[PDB]
């Protein structure tokens, strides 16, 4: 069988060499019970790079023992990528959200063989489900894989958006002092309230992070927690995301792209924030009104907005989040830390292992079962 | 009587027309239960600028109110200084540690009405504690006052270097996207082994704030906690420096600039960090030796250092933590986030009023009682 694995490029020094550390903590489980993937072997070493197309998450002497073919690449985009020319073949598909090979009905009528595609990370936003449902593929991502990672992100950002970081660092490459300059918009996060759109593993894990800061903590979610969960956090639901964020000088989104979070954070929604409200989004970028951001950083109703998440991506180099003022922003990383790899292409590999010994895939790992 | 106040410059845009935030938290008290300061009255708005030269600490009203004559500059440095000019007559010398008017025992001497120094801010290492002594001068800080927001710096920089945070918003803003690039240095802060050197009022708000992110937890103090405290945050202590900074992956310094520590952190000492260790250090600058710090992220040693505290201060143009590689520094700007400076500033009046009233000054804020 040929499977077929798009990745993002390796980076422009050439595959690393060599590594800042030696090793990575050892992660075998997540808040809730979960253990970490299972793969009954894996051929890396947790710290490598492996979503890179170097790297190949891990998968070439396992796939090719078995008289599989692999074929990595990050050439993904139009008719004559290889991606495509290679897609009528292939009885699986992998690639990362970081990197997204688009799964649109088009192709998946064209994918002949197609039987499983693999998200490697969270949110398959880039696979239209009705057709794999209707072609009978099994639709698989590595839940909880770099929940944990992006919580440290959004927890990164709002500090950094709240305190003023990155101009406070662009004085000190500058060859300034300029304290006033840094302060007149540093401000700390105590005692702030902070709303996150949903909580799930991500929301949760945010929470449970900005607790210590003293912040009031504030959410919304179309499944809410338990009672005892609220709390003991402190948290305080709110029946819809409108009604939340009118209290909030923080806003943080965790929630999925889908037809609820499609165009969410439009001019009218970001009306009803306090003005000079910071928001935060590591989840999907169209959630957020591209345009709608930009007025509001420009108007000052957003003090401060930060992500990793664009559309499209790559984010071509005129998008207009890259020059916009107040911002924050990385390229879609925070999924894709070395840490979070290790922990999605073991899983990845766990996923391949039940499909080719034909054992159930884990249920929290089935998006659609085909 | 005079009243001789440091503060830094204001913004080159000069002071603010507007600030990005309708108001700050009310803050009435820190943990553990000691107060919130307590003026009779404020002349400010919590939230506006009040540490730069227009922003006087807002306390020319009551001064001048009082028949007193207040003098703000920042022209601090040498003999030719308006500091050191003004000097010889002031009863009362003010200054920030993010801008600080440095009382030298030569300073001391020259200083013939002197009877009390305020440091508005933590930390009074710019002033001569045994000439302060000698001359029965009183010697007091606004202990509290910005403890939890250096604490949120910390957590701030801890994660920006770990996850490689600023470099990837540089491929934003110089049009990239180069994930890999990213990524090769970025890492989850979980389960990664976190020490601090002290666990005052900073070092247990940065422990707190550190726990739910599932760190393994390290500390050492000269004062050990309690046990129920060490139990509570899954501590480990550690009998020295030394002894803790072998087994972390990150280190965080808290502890005063003291005999106990000046130096501390040389070549010697930074060699016994594990290889790519995370060094920040928001406590004072002459706490890591300064080349020692250049040589070890040179090598690898230290795969990143971060912290707003530096000598001298200001910075000169040619500090070489400006250009090492691998930090991400800011200038001294944690303590006076608007937040903080609205707390030390109602502390500095607080004091006045005391000195002026004849009434005690609060004892958590006396370092020297003349
Ligand atoms: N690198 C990255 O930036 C990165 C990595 C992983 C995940 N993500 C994004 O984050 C999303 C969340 O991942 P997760 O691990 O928390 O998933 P999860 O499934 O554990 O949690 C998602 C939660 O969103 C809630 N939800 C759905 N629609 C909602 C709405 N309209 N309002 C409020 N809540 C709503 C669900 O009830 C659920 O609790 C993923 O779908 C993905 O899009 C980004
Ligand atoms: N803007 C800033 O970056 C900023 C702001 C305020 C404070 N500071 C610095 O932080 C320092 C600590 O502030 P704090 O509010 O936590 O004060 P604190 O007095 O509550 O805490 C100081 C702690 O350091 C401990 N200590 C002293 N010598 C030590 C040593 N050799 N090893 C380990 N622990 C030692 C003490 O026992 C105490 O627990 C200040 O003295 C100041 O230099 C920096």
């Amino acid at each position: 069988a040929k499977i077929l694995c798009v990745l993002y490029d390796d980076p422009i020094t050439g595959y690393p060499k060599s590594y800042a550390r030696a090793d990575v903590p050892k992660i075998d489980h997540y808040p809730g019970g979960q253990t970490a993937p299972t793969p009954k072997q894996i051929d890396f070493t947790p710290g490598e790079l492996l979503g890179s197309v170097s790297g190949e998450l891990g998968l070439r002497k396992y796939l090719e023992g078995l008289g599989h073919t692999l074929v990595v690449t990050s050439d993904k985009e139009g008719e004559d990528s290889v991606f495509e020319r290679e897609l009528p073949d292939a009885e699986i598909v992998i690639s990362q959200p970081f990197w997204p090979a688009y799964l649109t009905p088009e192709r998946i009528a064209k994918a002949k063989k197609l039987k499983l595609a693999v998200t490697a990370g969270i949110g398959s936003d880039h696979v239209d489900l009705e057709a794999a449902i209707k072609n009978g593929i099994t639709v698989a991502e590595v839940t909880y894989s770099n929940s944990i990672s992006v919580s440290e992100h959004v927890v990164m950002m709002i500090l950094s958006l709240v305190r003023n970081y990155i101009p406070s660092y662009q004085w000190v490459i500058k060859g300034g002092w300029n304290i006033a300059d840094c302060v007149e918009r540093s401000y700390d996060l105590e005692a702030m309230h902070v709303g996150t759109v949903a909580a799930g593993r991500i929301g949760l894990a945010v929470l449970k992070r900005l607790k210590p800061f003293d912040v009031k903590l504030h959410y919304f979610d179309q499944h809410r927690l338990p009672e005892s969960v609220e709390n003991e956090l402190g948290l305080t639901y709110h029946p819809s995301v409108e009604d939340m964020v009118k209290v909030c000088d923080v806003v943080t989104i965790n929630a999925p792209l889908h037809p609820g979070t499609l165009d969410l954070f439009n001019d009218e929604l970001i009306s009803k924030m306090k003005r000079g409200a910071y928001l935060v989004n590591t989840a999907r970028g169209k959630i957020c009104n591209r345009d709608a951001v930009v007025r509001a950083l420009e108007s000052g109703q957003l003090a401060g907005y930060a992500g990793d998440v664009w559309f499209p991506q790559p984010a071509p180099k005129d998008h207009p989040w890259r020059t916009m003022p107040h911002h924050g922003m990385t390229p879609h990383i925070s999924g894709t830390s070395l840490s979070a790899q290790a922990r999605y292409a073991a899983g990845t590999r766990e996923i391949l292992e039940c499909w080719f010994e034909e054992r159930p895939i884990r249920e929290e790992y089935l998006i659609v079962d085909g």
